[PDB]
């Protein structure tokens, strides 16, 4: 089907302005406290917690997987990032502190990002 070319012509796109958000939402995260699962080795209750863990890397792999089917998929992934943290860690510490500098430097890309996927399709 040449409909079905188009579609994944699309869907490759959408996945290569994502791999540019998801690129720029981790420069926001320099010290890389979300950049790998937390470790169940180091943290092994952390799943009585957190119900859906979630981090940059596991992003990354359904990015490339093309995984995610549209904008608001990929940023609830993002969301769940930021939301996990905030529960699993007490508001005076350096984990939860990160999680709110990503939320709001974050904020301001996916302003970008949600703008120009309406204007582009
Ligand atoms: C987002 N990372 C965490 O929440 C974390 N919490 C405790 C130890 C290591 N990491």
């Amino acid at each position: 089907s040449m409909e079905q070319v188009a579609m994944e012509l699309r869907l490759t796109e959408l996945t290569r302005l994502l791999r540019s958000v998801l690129d720029q939402l981790q420069d926001k995260d320099p010290a890389r406290i979300f950049a790998q699962p937390v470790s169940l080795k180091e943290v092994p209750d952390y799943l009585d917690h957190i119900k859906h863990p979630m981090d940059f890397a596991t992003m990354r792999k359904r990015l490339e997987a093309q995984g995610y089917k549209n904008l608001h998929e990929f940023e609830e992934d993002f969301d769940l990032i930021i939301d996990n943290c905030m529960k699993y860690n007490a508001r005076d510490t350096v984990f939860y502190r990160a999680a709110v500098r990503l939320r709001d430097q974050g904020g301001v890309v996916l302003r970008q990002a949600r703008r120009e996927v309406d204007s582009i399709g």
